[PDB]
């Protein structure tokens, strides 16, 4: 059957170059790879393109190095990217399905894309930015910036420029060359008043490095086409180096290393982060509240429709890593997240978001790899669904959760598909996690053909928590309590999960009505983990489990279920 839905992401396009991806089917079982066609004339294979494109590629080829007895699940690369065209020019594309036989499937559906003009092009430079160690930047990148027509592309260039918080517009691109790094001002005035999460969210907070953020309006389409290019670093200057300052990874490259603080350390440990804390607290909050609210994050984009990131490497936030905030129409493609292990420090938040696609990424974070949020409590539903995520062809190396949804589940988190993911060193493969009192929760969730090797914690964690007025909350509670169902976990493999906690941990509240429902596991291999449990679960089943070096004595523990089973046989 022909490869489904090529395509262009969102504005991944420019004068000289188009990027494609397309559907993989659920079983790729003979699929090896996928050529590419312009004009029936061959551009090439998307694994050769990937090991030149993808930061992600060398990782996952390498992930199956020592894999003799093919335990691990091969995935596939489902991206190209198209170079050296020319301007203002339409171009036709097919895909094929290359077969372990040899032969290709039936050509995908065309499609015809069309480059950009060559743009006008600001460089910060002449608007006096400097790399002279200590001038800040702010208002030269600002006046750069300010002074675009739409579809310029403003341009950093090698050196590094230490500025404070930024302010997008729509209809232009950020580019950081190659050599370039965005530093973050260590003072807190240079990050100003920002935003507030929600609606009814009462803290404001900073501004982050970089900003998408209209004053009083958080509505998807505030801003449209928002671009962030370029091989260039951005570090927002957060915290100190671990005691162990850097390390050698698997591939033998250089991965920055962040203390891991708290509250009450960061004082001795934060860098922007430990001076805003310190002006917070002065200012009249508790630390608390300081730690957990007045960080400024790296970058953070609200109300924009149309949002595509590309090749830059984040490193050390304040706070949060990549902020979506009721953004529409969003691909990262290729970032290089070198956050480990700075509190809070997400690879990328999607919060209320709609249409959103990360591919390429190579993850390394001091919190979540990619996370879910859609608000919390009865005024949840005062935004948008988190609705439409594809997560493909990225490496996850360290954090809290390669898929995590969301812990703020109240207007929904729906509508997820991480497939061809490889993940080594992270907590857990996919987190899902709500408290009653949040309401809504996550539905239609698939993880699909990934492959995970030394998991730190565990696979996959599904928990509920009730309360009640028993609650210390901000928020109203919500009227309809969150849930989960709707979960598919099908063609994954994990060798080894480190963790002392259930392989697979499914968990509720039976006595106070919370259970999840509609799980489906289908043919997954797990070897050198620890035996499950699952809880408060009805209507759900799991097939063609293998448990193998199980440490324990049965991998089966199950309690408060109804109607499900295993595989196919009632429990
Ligand atoms: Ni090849
Ligand atoms: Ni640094
Ligand atoms: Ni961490
Ligand atoms: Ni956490």
């Amino acid at each position: 059957d022909a490869p489904q839905q090529l395509q262009v992401p969102t504005l991944a396009y420019d004068e000289s170059s188009i990027v494609l991806v397309w559907k993989a089917p659920e079983d790729t079982r003979k699929i090896v790879d996928y050529q590419i066609f312009s004009a029936g004339k061959l551009l090439g294979k998307a694994s050769d393109n990937n090991d030149n494109f993808s930061p992600a590629k060398p990782y996952i080829d390498h992930f199956y190095v020592n894999d003799k007895d093919n335990f691990q699940h091969k995935i596939v690369m489902q991206n190209f990217t198209v170079i050296g065209l020319k301007p203002e020019t339409s171009y036709q594309f097919t895909v094929k399905a290359q077969y372990a036989d040899g032969s290709l499937s039936v050509a995908s559906k065309p499609i015809t894309a069309k480059t950009s003009a060559k743009p006008q092009i600001v460089n910060v430079r002449d608007f006096g930015a400097i790399d002279d160690g200590k001038t800040l930047n702010t208002k030269a990148i600002q006046q750069a910036i300010d002074s675009c027509k739409p579809g310029c592309r403003v341009e950093i260039p090698a050196g590094t420029y230490k500025s404070g918080a930024l302010w997008l517009k729509s209809d232009m691109t950020l580019n950081l060359q190659a050599g370039a790094i965005l530093l973050g001002s260590e003072n807190p005035d240079d990050y100003p008043a920002g935003y507030r999460l929600y609606p009814y969210s009462t803290i404001e907070r900073p501004a982050s490095l970089i900003n998408a953020i209209d004053p009083n309006n958080s509505k998807p389409g505030t801003f449209r086409n928002i671009r962030i290019t370029g091989s260039g670093v951005i570090d927002g200057n957060g915290w100190l180096r671990a005691k162990t300052a850097e390390i050698t990874d698997e591939l033998g490259r250089s991965l920055p290393q962040y203390v891991a603080s708290k509250n009450s350390k960061v004082h001795e440990d934060g860098i922007l982060a430990k001076n805003q804390v310190e002006k917070a607290v002065s200012d009249g909050m508790d630390l608390k509240n300081a730690y957990g609210q007045r960080r400024s994050s790296l970058m953070t984009l609200r109300g924009v429709e149309n949002v595509y990131l590309a090749g830059f490497t984040v490193r050390n936030p304040a706070f949060h890593g990549i902020m979506n905030l009721e953004n529409h129409n969003v691909v990262a493609n290729g970032l290089i997240h070198q956050t480990y292990d700075a509190n809070n420090g997400d690879g990328i938040e999607f919060g209320n978001s709609q249409n959103v696609m990360v591919f390429n990424n190579f993850f390394d974070t001091g919190d979540d790899c990619i996370n879910f949020a859609a608000g919390t409590g009865e005024k949840a539903q005062e935004q948008e669904p988190m609705k439409g995520a594809w997560l493909f062809n990225n490496y996850f190396r360290m954090g809290h959760g390669a898929i995590v949804t969301g812990s703020h589940t109240g207007a929904w988190i729906e509508d997820i598909l991480a497939e061809n993911n490889v993940m080594y060193l992270t907590d857990i493969g996919l987190r899902a996690k709500s408290t009653s009192t949040i309401g809504g929760g996550a539905r239609n969730v698939t993880f699909r053909n990934n492959a995970m090797r030394d998991l730190a914690k565990q696979v996959m964690v599904m928990t509920l928590d009730y309360a009640d007025s028993n609650a210390n909350i901000d928020y109203p509670p919500a009227k309809i309590p969150a849930q989960f169902y709707d979960f598919t976990l099908k063609n994954v493999t994990v060798d080894n999960s480190t963790g002392k906690n259930p392989s697979i941990e499914i968990k509720g509240d039976t006595a106070n009505k919370a259970w999840h429902r509609l799980v489906h596991v289908n043919n997954v291999q797990l070897n050198n983990v620890t035996p499950t449990a699952i809880s408060d679960l009805r209507d759900s089943e799991f097939n063609k489990v293998t448990f193998t070096e199980l440490r324990g004595d049965t991998p089966w523990h199950f309690s408060e279920v109804k109607n499900v089973k295993v595989d196919g046989k009632p429990v």
